[PDB]
């Protein structure tokens, strides 16, 4: 659970986000590992949280090994985000990477644990090109993320594994559109109004008819209609 | 440089350009702006912040002026003066010869200030030239193309970049300088006084690059007099220290006019 930091090294700095700066290191001599130097949190909520996130264990979830008590240190993802990965493949490998992302959150759903803010940017990539999902759970210890929010989210701040389910439909998109932004021509506040009556991602390109049928069975305006991460990897598994 | 979004009202959209919708808006309820929204991806956002200090600085009146910048959430916005005749190119297709000759007037002021500030606009065409209520015509985007991540709009043989508004020096070596810049200018008088025709029409991309290289140039439009062609065909030397600067084809215009 916790890692001593004199048994890690801190080497090239991979990126920065909400809470900053992640380090690329080694862990006790050995070992690959992304270092999360967390600036921007309340701490003492998540420290109580990072039991049970320790505990999330599925080969398509990136894993926590430790953290320093702050630091988080996880598994290396040597691709780093899905987003810049797409934008830096065949049908058959968006749809592989969309099943990567579809089994990781069949497990957060297994585990009653809700991502909250799952999307492409939160995904990241290891050197065999597995895409694995991060940062589950983080955002509740912190506009952009309205994109990827249902209308109950939106309207009534109602989290639950359907708000995730339509997260999912989206990161879908953005997976076969390459990394598009969704909703491109509208702002945040025109595009929670918008989808609220009616607007919904534009099919891509490299779509196939069974395929936007799954990502669009995520967007149903009623969450009950909406279907679960066991059905949607079912669909997934059968279109391939 | 900072502009609070609450401050802002997202009214109609203009059209699309390089890095997303833009839009009319109004800024503390009063003042008419443009809202340019910056899709997320498609700009160098990190180095385009530290150069709107500097952009924020570029103030003359023939330049759209920059107002600042929403950079607290994504995607950011770049906020700028209103221009309601909208674009040059839209303007010209939709005029006496001594009109035509006070818009080259008014993009040569502006371009005579940035070339005073050492700071190249890098896209110059009629596409990002903006025309106000009034009919004055302004120089928009300046220094833009720089922050664009899309290879395609960036490299000399990319599909979207604009081949015909540059010179052979930025072709074959990007080397951009003031007299790349020069250049433009000179492409864009030729879009002036064809009345917006697109330049090289019948050539694509690459043949206009050849039809350069073998010391070619565009046409005299029939409405530009002799003394006319000389100042946009002054522009268009092979060699970039034989064209002129802003400050001479300003004097040039400013002595055909008389
Ligand atoms: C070596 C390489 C490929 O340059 C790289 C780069 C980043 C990372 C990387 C490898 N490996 C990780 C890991 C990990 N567990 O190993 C965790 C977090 C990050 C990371 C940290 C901060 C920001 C982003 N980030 C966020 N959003 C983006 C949207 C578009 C484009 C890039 C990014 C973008 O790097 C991150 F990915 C990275
Ligand atoms: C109300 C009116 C006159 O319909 C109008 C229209 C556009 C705009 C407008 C007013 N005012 C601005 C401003 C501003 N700062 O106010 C900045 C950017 C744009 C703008 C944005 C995107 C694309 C173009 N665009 C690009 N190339 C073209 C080639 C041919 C014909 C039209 C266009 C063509 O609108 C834009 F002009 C506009």
């Amino acid at each position: 659970m916790e890692i001593d930091p004199k048994d890690l090294t801190f080497l090239k700095e991979l990126g920065t986000g909400q809470f900053g700066v992640v380090k690329y290191g080694k862990w006790r001599g050995q070992y690959d590992v992304a270092i999360k130097m967390i600036k921007s949190m309340s701490e003492d909520e998540f420290i109580e949280e990072a039991k049970v996130m320790m505990n999330l264990s599925h080969e398509k979830l990136v894993q926590l090994y430790g953290v320093c008590t702050i630091f988080i240190i996880t598994e290396y993802m040597a691709n780093g985000c899905l987003l810049n990965y797409l934008r830096e493949f065949q049908t058959q490998q968006l749809l592989e990477m969309c099943k990567d992302v579809c089994e990781a959150m069949e497990y957060l759903e297994s585990k009653q644990f809700l991502h909250r803010d799952l999307a492409a940017r939160n995904c990241l990539v290891n050197d065999q090109g597995v895409v694995k999902v991060s940062d589950f759970g983080l955002s509740r210890y912190v506009k952009f993320p309205v994109r990827w929010s249902p209308p109950e989210v939106l309207m009534y701040s109602k989290f639950s594994s359907k708000s995730d389910i339509w997260a999912f439909g989206v990161l879908m998109w953005e997976i076969y559109s390459l990394g598009k932004m969704p909703y491109e021509r509208f702002t945040n506040s025109e595009t929670a109004e918008h989808i609220a009556q009616g607007l919904r991602l534009y099919r891509p390109h490299l779509a196939s008819e069974k395929v936007y049928t799954i990502m669009y069975s995520c967007w149903h305006e009623k969450a009950d209609e909406r279907p679960t991460f066991k059905i949607l990897l079912s669909n997934i598994l059968d279109v391939m």
